[PDB]
C-alpha cells in the first residue's frame, strides 16, 4: 500500500554531548524532545534548575537554597536542548537537582546524580521523565526508540495501547527474525497490519478488567496472526507526516488465549506412553521451530527430530517407538524473546516433565502405571481417613511436616535415609515409631512441605556438605568459608554440627557467631523449605537415595504407602504454583518462560517485567493453558500419587474461578480431595476475583484463618522489638498476667477473646455470640485488623492453628511474650492451651511439627534456608532446639535486644518438658476425635449446637467456655454417650470455679480422668452440686451423660 504514511524517525541526527565536565564539575543536558522537532528556534531563558545538598547528596559547591531563585539559567544550549556546568566540591557521591521551568517542575521528582554510575558526571534527562542518561543519544534513542511494553494484543482482533490514542498513524509493525528498528534510511520499513480506533468489547473488559480503560483498536478480521506471533510485534504511533511518537513491545497472552487455547485444552501433554509407542507434545505457538532432542543414559545425543506443529492449538507433537520409554530428553525451541528481543536458541526441560535426571537437567520418558514403579500392593492403597462428608473433613488434623526436619537427626534412621522419603519406611526409629503413637491418639494428615522438584538444593551429592560432615567437605564445596573468619576449621578434623555446638559457648547479639557460620553453611547444604518450583509434577530430587532417572518416583509412592499403611495418616501436598522459580531466556530454571515467552508469568501492565509479590517469579494461572497444566499436574499427584489433599501456597494471587476450576476437575477423579490455602489479599483484585478468604465463602475451598492465630499466639507476623514482648496473647496470658512491658488492656484481651471463641465455633459469618461488651455480634460484625472477623460458611473451609512452618514457633512466641514469674512448667501450659483452642475446636485443625516437643528455633522467624541446625527437631526428647544461637541477623537482626532480655527467663525444656508436652498434646487430639459433637462438619449445624458461657463485660478474662448441644433442640443425639459437651480452657493463673452448669450431673471426660496427675484436667473438681473447679493454666472437657433417650442437654440461647 503506497498512500500509507512511511513512520519515519525524526529528520535529525541522533546527538553527541554538549559539553563534557571537568575536574569539579557535573554537567546536565535536558534534551528537548519538542524543540528537536523544532519549528520555532527554542528559548531557554527560563529554564533552570534548582539544586541542594542534603545529607544523601551533597557534593554541590555553591547550591542555592531559595526555592524561589530561577536564576540558575543554561550555561549553554544547541538545536538539542540547554546544557548546566556545575560546580563540585568533589567528584565523588552525587548532586540533588529538581529541573524546572520557571518555578514549575519539568520532572516532578528530585533526581540524583550518582557519580559512581555516570563515571564522566555528564547526564542527559527529558522533560517528564525521572530517568537519568549517560548520554543525549541514550535520551534520545529513550523518546524516539522502542521502549516499555504497553500494548496488549488481547484477542484476534483487539490491541490496548494508551500510546496511540487520538494518533493519526497506529500501526502494529512486526519482524520476523530481527528487532524492529529504523532503517538506514531512518524509515520502519518491517511490514505492518492497520490499526482503527474502536471500543472495547464486553468479553475483552470482562476477560482483561485492569485494560478495560485502555484505549482500544481494531485489526482487519483477515489478519494472519500466526505469522505475527511467530516474531517482534512492536506498536507503532506516528503524527500526521510519519514523525515517530512512540513504540512500545506488544504483551500477548490475550490473543494466544484468543487464537489456541481452545484447540490446545483438547490435547494431553508431555512424553505419554501409547499402545504405538511414545507421544511427544509440547505447547509452543510462538516458536519458530521446536526439535526433540533424545539422549543416552550418559547424555549423549542420539537422534533429534523436527517436531510437528499443529497450527489449530500451536503445540508441537512427534510420535517415536515404545523403546524411548525411560530416555532422557529436551526441547530444542527456537523461539523470539521479547525481554531480550531475540530468537534465542536452546534446550529446555518438558514443562509436563513426570521424570528427572540428576538436578532436573533433562527430563525422562517414563509410564507412571508401571509396576516396576511402585510398591507392592500400591494399587490398592486406600485413605486411612474419610473425607467424603463436611463431618469427615471436619475431622482432619494435620501435621506440617518437611523431609529433612523428620529424619535429618534421627541417629536411629539407617545414615542413608536420612533427609529422605524413605526414612519414613524406618519402623523402629524414635521419628517413626513416635509419628506412630501421634496417629493413634488422633493426628490424622501428614501434610508435606514441598516434594514436588525444586530448584534450590543441588541435587548432586558432590556438591553439597551437611554439618553432619567433616568441616574440610564444608571448605572443599563452599569457596567462601576459605575467606571466612571460620576458615581454620578447615584443618580442625571435626564436623560442621561439631563446630556449631563449640560455638554456641561464646555466642551472643554481640558475637552472633552461630548464625555467621549457618549462613555460610546454608549456601551449600541440603536444606532448604522448597518453595522454588523448578518442575511441577515430578518428586523432588535430593530426597532421594538416588536422585538419577526413575529412583526417586518409587522411592516417593514407597513413602505415602507407609504413611497411609504402617502410620495410619492421610497426605496433604504443599503445592506452589503462584510463582515460578526464574524466568526470562538465561536462567537455568526459567522453563516455562523459555519455552511460551511471556505467556506463564505475570507481567506489570506498562513494564512487561515479571513481576515479583509472590517472591519470585509471578505466575499466571489467570491464562488458559497455566490454569490447565495447573489442573493436570494435580491430576498425577491425585491419580498416580495417590495425594488426599493439597494447600496451595499463596492461593489469593489464583483467580477464584481457577480454583474451583481444578477443583472440579480433581472431584472427577476422586470426589473426597480436599483443597485448601492462603487466601489473603494478593493485591490482584483488579485482574480478576482472587481466591481469599471472604470470596471463598460457601465454596468448600478451605483457607488458614489467622483470626484465632494471632487472638492465641498475641500481635502478628511483622512485629519486631519490644512489641513482640507486648503484644500478648490469650494462650500467654494477655489481661491476666501482664509481662513488664505490656501496655495490654482488660479491653483488648476480651476482643481476642471473642476472636478465640469465634474461632473455636468454625470462624463463620453468620454465628452469634456476645462480643467484649455484651453486645450481640455476628462473627463478620467482630473486628479483626478492619476486616470482617468471621467469613466462613462451614467450619471445614477453615483450617485454625497456632503454629507453622512460617514464622516463629509457638514456643518461640511464648517465651517472647510470658511474664518472668511463669515458670517452665507454666510454659509448657501456655503451649498446651493455645493448641486446645485449635485442636478443641470446629475448624479443621492444622499444627506445624513439633509443637508437641515444644518445637524452637531459637527465635528464628523465617528458617526457609537456615539449615538443620534451627529448624532441628530432637526424637529422641533430650531438648526443644532452644537456645542454640542468635538467629540469622539479617531477618532476626531487629529483635537481638528483646531476645536477650527475655531468652534465659527459665530453664530450656527437657526430657521430662518434652514427654509432659506429648502426652498433654495426644490428650487433646484424643479429645477432638473422642466425640463427633467437636467436628460437626456444617455450619447452619454450628449455629443450632454451639454456644459460649463466661461472655460479655464481666466476663472472668482469659476463661473459654464453650458448650456443644446434643440435646432436643439442637436436633438428632449425633453422639450416643452424651447429651452435652462443655469445654473450659482456663488460660489464666486463677482457678475458676462454674456455676453455669450447677444441678446438671456434668462429670469429666474419661479420657483426662484416665490421664490422672498427667492430665491438662489434673485437679479439676467437679462438686456434687454441679459446679466446676478449674485449676490455673487447665483444659477440662466435660460431658452430660446420656440415659436412654435425647435429653435436653445444652440448649443454645437465641440472641
Ligand atoms: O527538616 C525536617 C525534614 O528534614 C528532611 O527534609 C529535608 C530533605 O531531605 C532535603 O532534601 C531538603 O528538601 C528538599 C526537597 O527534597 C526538594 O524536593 C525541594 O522541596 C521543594 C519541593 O520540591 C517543591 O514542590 C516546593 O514544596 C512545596 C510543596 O510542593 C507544597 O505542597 C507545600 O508543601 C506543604 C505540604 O503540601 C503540606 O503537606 C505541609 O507539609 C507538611 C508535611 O506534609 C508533613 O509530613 C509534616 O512535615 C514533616 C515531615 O513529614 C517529616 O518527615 C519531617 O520533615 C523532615 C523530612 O522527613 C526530611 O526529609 O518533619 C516535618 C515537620 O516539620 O508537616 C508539614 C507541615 O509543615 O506544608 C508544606 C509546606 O507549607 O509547600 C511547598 C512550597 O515551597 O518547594 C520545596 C522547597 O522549598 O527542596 C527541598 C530543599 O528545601 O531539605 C529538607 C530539610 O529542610
Ligand atoms: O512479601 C514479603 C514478605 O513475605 C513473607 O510474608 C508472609 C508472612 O510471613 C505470612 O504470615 C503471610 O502474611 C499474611 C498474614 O499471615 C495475614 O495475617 C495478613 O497480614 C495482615 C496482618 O495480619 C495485619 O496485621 C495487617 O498488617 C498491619 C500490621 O499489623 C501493622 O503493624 C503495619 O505493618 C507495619 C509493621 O508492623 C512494621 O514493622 C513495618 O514493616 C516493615 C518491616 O519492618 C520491614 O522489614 C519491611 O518488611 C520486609 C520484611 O522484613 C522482609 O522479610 C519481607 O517480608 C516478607 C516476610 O518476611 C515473609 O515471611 O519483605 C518486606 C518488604 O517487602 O517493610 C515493612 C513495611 O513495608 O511497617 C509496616 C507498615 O508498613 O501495617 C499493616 C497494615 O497494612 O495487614 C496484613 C496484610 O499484609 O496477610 C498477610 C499476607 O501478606 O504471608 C506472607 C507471604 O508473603
Ligand atoms: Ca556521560
Ligand atoms: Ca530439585
Ligand atoms: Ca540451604
Ligand atoms: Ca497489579
Ligand atoms: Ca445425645
Amino acid at each position: 500500500d503506497p498512500q500509507d504514511v512511511v513512520v519515519r524517525l525524526p529528520d535529525v541526527a541522533v546527538p553527541g554531548e554538549a559539553v563534557q565536565a571537568s575536574a569539579r564539575q557535573a554537567v546536565i543536558h535536558l534534551v528537548d524532545i519538542a524543540g528537536i522537532t523544532s519549528s520555532t528556534p527554542a528559548d531557554y531563558a527560563t529554564k533552570n534548575l534548582y539544586l541542594w545538598n542534603n545529607e544523601t547528596c551533597d557534593a554541590l559547591s555553591a547550591p542555592v537554597a531559595d526555592w524561589n531563585d530561577v536564576s540558575t539559567t543554561p550555561t549553554g544550549s544547541d538545536k538539542y536542548g540547554p546544557y548546566w556546568v556545575i560546580p563540585l566540591t568533589k567528584e565523588s557521591g552525587c548532586i540533588n537537582v529538581i529541573v524546572r521551568d520557571g518555578t514549575n517542575k519539568l520532572i516532578d521528582s528530585d533526581l540524583r546524580v550518582s557519580f559512581s554510575d555516570f563515571t564522566d558526571r555528564t547526564v542527559s534527562v527529558i522533560a517528564g521523565n525521572s530517568a537519568v542518561y549517560d548520554s543525549r543519544a541514550d535520551a534520545f534513542r529513550a523518546a524516539f526508540g522502542v521502549a516499555l511494553a504497553d500494548a496488549h494484543w488481547v484477542d484476534k482482533t483487539t490491541l490496548l495501547w494508551p500510546g496511540g490514542e487520538n494518533k493519526p498513524i497506529v500501526r502494529l509493525y512486526y519482524s520476523h527474525s530481527s528487532k524492529v528498528a529504523a532503517d538506514s534510511n531512518g524509515e520502519f520499513s518491517d511490514k505492518y497490519v492497520k490499526l482503527t480506533p474502536t471500543t472495547v468489547n464486553q468479553q475483552v473488559s470482562m476477560r482483561f478488567p485492569h485494560l478495560a480503560s485502555y484505549p482500544a483498536f481494531k485489526l482487519p478480521d483477515d489478519v494472519n496472526v500466526d505469522e505475527l506471533l511467530q516474531g517482534e510485534t512492536v506498536a507503532i504511533a506516528a503524527e500526521s507526516d510519519g514523525i515517530l511518537s512512540s513504540a512500545t513491545q506488544v504483551q500477548t497472552a490475550g490473543v494466544l488465549d484468543d487464537t489456541y487455547a481452545a484447540a490446545a485444552e483438547a490435547l494431553s501433554y508431555g512424553a505419554q506412553l501409547t499402545d504405538s509407542g511414545v507421544t511427544f507434545r509440547v505447547w509452543a505457538p510462538t516458536a519458530q521451530q521446536v526439535e526433540l532432542v533424545i539422549y543416552s543414559a550418559d547424555k549423549k545425543v542420539i537422534a533429534s527430530h523436527p517436531m510437528t506443529r499443529d497450527s489449530a492449538s500451536g503445540a508441537w507433537s512427534w510420535q517415536g517407538g515404545s523403546d524411548l520409554k525411560g530416555a532422557f530428553y529436551r526441547y530444542a525451541m527456537t523461539v523470539y524473546h521479547p525481554q531480550s528481543r531475540k530468537v534465542e536458541q536452546y534446550e529446555v526441560t518438558d514443562p509436563y516433565a513426570h521424570s528427572l535426571s540428576t538436578n532436573s537437567e533433562y527430563s525422562q520418558v517414563v509410564d507412571l502405571n508401571d509396576s516396576a514403579l511402585k510398591p507392592e500392593g500400591w494399587d490398592g492403597l486406600t485413605m486411612p481417613h474419610a473425607q467424603k462428608t463436611k463431618a469427615d473433613l471436619a475431622k482432619m488434623t494435620i501435621h506440617e511436616s518437611h523431609i529433612r526436619d523428620l529424619s535429618a537427626w534421627d541417629q536411629t534412621v539407617p545414615a542413608e535415609l536420612r533427609g529422605k522419603y524413605l526414612a519414613l519406611t524406618a519402623q523402629e526409629s524414635n521419628m517413626v515409631q513416635h509419628l506412630k503413637q501421634l496417629s493413634a491418639s488422633g493426628v490424622t494428615h501428614i501434610e508435606l512441605l514441598p516434594v514436588f522438584d525444586l530448584a534450590t538444593v543441588n541435587e548432586f551429592s558432590d556438591k553439597v556438605a551437611d554439618i553432619q560432615q567433616p568441616f574440610s567437605r564444608l571448605c572443599e564445596v563452599n569457596s567462601a568459608v576459605k575467606s571466612s573468619e571460620f576458615a581454620g576449621y578447615c584443618d580442625s578434623g571435626s564436623t560442621v554440627e561439631e563446630v556449631l555446638t563449640q560455638l554456641k559457648q561464646n555466642d551472643s547479639k554481640d558475637n552472633p557467631q552461630v548464625q555467621a557460620l549457618n549462613t555460610l553453611v546454608a549456601q551449600t547444604d541440603s536444606y532448604n523449605w522448597g518453595y522454588d518450583p523448578f518442575h511441577y509434577t515430578v518428586p523432588e530430587g535430593s530426597y532421594a537415595t538416588d536422585p538419577e532417572g526413575t529412583a526417586r518416583i518409587k522411592e516417593f509412592r514407597t513413602m505415602i504407602q507407609a504413611i497411609k499403611q504402617d502410620l495410619g495418616m492421610n497426605v496433604i501436598m504443599d503445592v506452589v504454583y503462584n510463582h515460578t522459580n526464574a524466568a526470562g531466556p538465561t536462567d537455568r530454571t526459567s522453563v516455562l518462560d523459555k519455552i511460551v515467552p511471556w505467556y506463564y508469568q505475570r507481567l506489570n501492565e506498562t513494564t512487561g517485567s515479571v513481576e515479583s509479590a509472590t517472591c519470585c517469579s509471578d505466575s499466571a494461572p489467570e491464562h488458559r493453558m497455566f490454569a490447565k497444566l495447573i489442573a493436570d499436574s494435580l491430576a498425577v499427584w491425585t491419580t498416580d500419587y495417590k495425594i488426599d489433599g493439597f494447600r496451595f501456597d499463596l492461593m489469593l494471587y489464583h483467580p477464584k474461578a481457577q480454583i474451583l476450576s481444578a477443583w472440579e476437575r480433581i472431584k472427577a477423579l476422586n470426589p473426597d480431595i480436599y483443597f485448601f490455602g492462603e487466601g489473603w489479599d494478593s493485591n490482584q483484585s483488579d485482574r480478576f476475583e482472587i481466591a481469599s478468604q471472604i470470596n471463598l465463602k460457601g465454596t468448600g475451598i478451605g483457607t488458614f484463618s489467622d483470626r484465632l492465630r494471632d487472638a492465641v499466639r498475641g500481635g502478628g507476623p511483622f512485629d519486631s522489638g519490644d512489641a513482640l514482648r507486648q503484644n500478648q496473647g490469650v494462650g500467654s496470658g494477655a489481661g491476666v498476667l501482664p509481662n513488664e512491658l505490656t501496655t495490654l488492656s482488660d479491653d483488648q484481651a476480651r476482643h481476642l477473646a471473642d476472636l478465640t471463641r469465634l474461632g473455636m465455633a468454625g470462624n463463620l459469618a453468620d454465628f452469634v455470640l456476645i462480643d467484649k461488651d455484651g453486645a450481640v455480634k455476628r462473627g463478620s460484625e467482630i473486628d479483626y485488623n478492619g476486616a470482617p472477623g468471621g467469613y466462613a460458611a462451614d467450619p471445614t473451609e477453615v483450617v485454625n492453628y497456632v503454629s507453622k512452618h512460617d514464622n516463629q514457633t509457638l514456643w518461640d512466641m511464648i517465651s517472647y511474650k510470658a511474664a518472668q514469674e511463669a515458670d517452665l512448667d507454666t510454659r509448657v501450659r501456655m503451649q498446651a492451651v493455645s493448641l486446645a483452642t485449635v485442636m478443641l475446636g470446629q475448624g479443621i485443625a492444622f499444627d506445624q511439627q513439633g509443637s508437641e516437643l515444644l518445637r524452637s528455633k531459637s527465635f528464628t522467624r523465617d528458617s526457609y534456608d537456615s539449615g538443620d541446625w534451627f529448624n532441628r527437631v530432637d526424637y529422641s526428647l533430650q531438648d526443644n532446639n532452644y537456645n542454640v544461637g542468635m538467629p540469622r541477623s539479617s531477618d532476626d537482626g531487629s529483635n537481638y535486644d528483646i531476645i536477650a532480655r527475655v531468652k534465659d527467663a527459665v530453664a530450656t525444656p527437657g526430657e521430662t518438658e518434652l514427654k509432659q508436652m506429648t502426652a498433654f498434646y495426644q490428650e487433646l487430639t484424643a479429645l477432638r476425635k473422642s466425640s463427633p459433637l467437636f467436628t460437626l462438619g456444617d455450619g447452619a449445624t454450628v449455629m443450632k449446637r454451639v454456644d459460649f458461657r463466661n461472655t460479655g463485660a464481666d466476663q472472668q478474662t482469659g476463661l473459654l467456655v464453650m458448650t456443644i448441644d446434643d440435646g432436643m433442640q439442637a436436633g438428632a443425639s449425633l453422639d450416643s454417650r452424651v447429651d452435652g459437651i462443655v469445654v473450659a480452657i482456663n488460660a489464666a493463673p486463677e482457678s475458676r470455679t462454674l456455676q453455669d452448669f450447677a444441678g446438671t450431673s456434668l462429670q469429666l471426660s474419661a479420657i483426662q480422668q484416665a490421664a490422672g496427675d498427667r492430665s491438662l484436667a489434673s485437679g479439676v473438681q467437679v462438686a456434687a452440686d454441679g459446679s466446676v473447679t478449674l485449676p490455673a493454666w487447665s483444659v477440662a472437657v466435660l460431658e452430660l451423660p446420656q440415659g436412654e433417650s435425647q435429653g435436653a442437654g445444652l440448649p443454645v440461647s437465641s440472641k
